[PDB]
C-alpha cells in the first residue's frame, strides 16, 4: 500500500470538484498559445488544470504546498493578465476557495498522509534543524537596524513595477514559511534564498543603494552565524541525510 497513490488522488479529487464549479472553464486547459499568441509572453510560468492533473499524475506533488503553490499560480497569472479585480481572477479565487476548503475538512488525514510520504517532517533532528534557521532569521537577520523592507513580500501597490523587474522575488516572511514547512535538508538551498535577497535588492535598487547595503548586512550576519553554528549543523545535515536515505530504503520496497 502506497500513500502517494492516496495522496495524489485526493489531489485529482479535488482538481474534479473544482473543474465541477460553475464559470471556471476558460482554465480547464492550456491557453491555445496559437489563437492568443502573446500568452506567455506575459505570464513567464503558464499553468492549467490539465497539467496540474498530468503532474498530480506523475506523483509530482508530495505535499499540500506544492500543488497549491501551483494552483495559487493561476490567480496571480489571471490578476497579471486580466487584472486584479477581473472576474475571472474573482473566478480563479472561487476554486482557491473551494480548495482551501476541502484542504481544512480533510487536514487531519491530509497530515497523516504527508509524514508517511515524507518521514523527515517528523524527524527530530529535521525539526532542530529548522528551528536553528528560525531563529537566525528571527533574532539575527530581522534584527539588522532598518532590515523592516524585507521582512515581507513586496506588495506591487507600493512599488508597481517590482515584479516587472524581479522574476525570482524572496523575503524573509516566506523563507521562514519555508522552514515552517521544512524544505531545507541543508545550508545549500537555505543560502540560495538568503543571497537571492541581496542579488535582488543589487538589480533593482542599485549596487550602492542603502536597500543593497541593509541587504549585505543581512547576509553577512546570516553567514556569521551559519559560520558560529557550523560543527553542529553539519551533524544535523548528516543525519538527515541518513534519513532521508532510509525514506527511500522502506519506501521504494514497498512498492514491489
Ligand atoms: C523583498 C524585499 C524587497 C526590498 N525592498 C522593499 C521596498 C518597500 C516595500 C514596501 C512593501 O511592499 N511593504 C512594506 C513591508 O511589508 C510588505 C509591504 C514598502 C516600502 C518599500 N520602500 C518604502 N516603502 C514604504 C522597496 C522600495 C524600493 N526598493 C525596495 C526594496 O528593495
Amino acid at each position: 500500500t502506497d500513500p502517494m497513490v492516496t495522496l495524489s488522488s485526493i489531489l485529482e479529487s479535488i482538481i474534479n470538484d473544482m473543474r465541477d464549479l460553475p464559470n471556471t472553464y476558460p482554465f480547464h486547459t492550456p491557453v491555445n498559445a496559437k489563437v492568443v499568441k502573446d500568452y506567455y509572453k506575459i505570464i513567464t510560468r503558464p499553468m492549467d488544470l490539465q497539467t496540474l492533473r498530468e503532474n498530480v499524475r506523475k506523483r509530482l506533488y508530495p505535499s499540500r504546498e506544492e500543488f497549491r503553490e501551483h494552483l495559487e499560480l493561476i490567480v496571480k497569472n489571471s490578476a497579471t493578465y486580466n487584472g486584479p479585480k477581473h472576474s475571472l481572477t474573482q473566478i480563479s479565487q472561487s476554486m482557491l476557495d473551494l480548495c482551501d476548503e476541502k484542504l481544512k475538512e480533510k487536514e487531519d488525514k491530509l497530515a497523516r498522509l504527508e509524514k508517511a510520504i515524507n518521514p523527515l517532517l517528523d524527524d527530530d533532528d529535521q525539526v532542530a534543524f529548522s528551528f536553528i534557521l528560525d531563529n537566525i532569521v528571527t533574532q539575527k537577520m530581522m534584527a539588522v537596524p532598518d532590515s523592516w523592507p524585507f521582512h515581507h513580500p513586496v506588495n506591487k501597490k507600493f512599488v508597481p513595477d517590482y515584479y516587472k523587474v524581479i522574476v525570482n522575488p524572496m523575503d524573509l516572511e516566506t523563507i521562514r514559511k519555508n522552514i515552517s514547512k521544512h524544505k531545507y535538508q541543508s545550508r545549500e538551498s537555505f543560502l540560495d534564498d538568503v543571497n537571492l535577497i541581496l542579488a535582488n535588492s543589487v538589480k533593482y535598487n542599485g549596487p550602492e543603494s542603502q536597500y543593497t547595503k541593509t541587504a549585505q548586512e543581512i547576509v553577512n550576519v546570516c553567514y556569521q552565524t551559519l559560520t558560529e553554528y557550523d560543527e553542529h549543523l553539519t551533524q544535523l545535515e548528516k543525519d538527515i541525510c541518513t534519513a532521508k536515505e532510509a525514506a527511500l530504503e522502506e519506501a521504494e520496497l514497498e512498492s514491489l
